[PDB]
């Protein structure tokens, strides 16, 4: 769920994804539209196709298990649901730490409007 | 939303929600029955009523904005619901951190086959 997902962010790039992940880009929030900024706004394209991929299942609100394995995440054995949800998340948790050294401050609060382009397909 | 909840629970607490509030007694965790344990417990019960309440929203999903003044959380300004699911979470997460002195870890992992009581009314 977004519970797990949040912590998952915070721990592995160190950020509070509220201030540096919920109103980045042109996807990094809500309603995603246009062509990515960045690799981190890619990153979150990413994700929403992720769970896009899942009506089966309900990946905001399913709550799962996870721990580290060598400094790495490991989803928890749950549900098959819950497996594809955690995988979603630990991967973009992932892409946004290896993507740390591009995050540029200047997308923060990035206007919707400006978002213009025909939307890339998952 | 579950994301704002998780980092709030953090941020007022000091611990990870993840490990302490999500399988404990008989309501923090997924589908709360019986009596609640203790006042974290209890805590947990107040929190699935105020989402209840809400039936003309989405709790677990709405994204919303706080911050804190003095210290203290202050919900941001949103639509009627984020604001509503904004309280419910402030008023857990403030729940949680003045029960921190009965917090007894007994509790994690207690089995839901033991909460066997006439489920408490809202």
């Amino acid at each position: 769920s977004l519970l797990e997902f949040g912590m998952m962010i915070l721990g592995e790039t160190g950020k509070n994804p509220l201030t540096s992940y919920s109103f980045y880009g042109c996807y990094c929030g809500v309603g995603g539209k246009g062509t990515p900024k960045d690799a981190t706004d890619r990153c979150c394209f990413v994700h929403d196709c992720c769970y896009g991929n899942l009506p089966d299942c309900s990946p905001k609100t399913d709550r799962y298990k996870y721990h580290r394995e060598n400094g790495a995440i490991v989803c928890g054995k749950g549900t098959s649901c819950e497996n594809r949800i955690c995988e979603c998340d630990r991967a973009a948790a992932i892409c946004f730490r290896k993507n740390l050294k591009t995050y540029n401050y200047i997308y923060r609060n990035y206007p919707d409007i400006l978002c213009k382009e025909e939307s890339e397909k998952c």
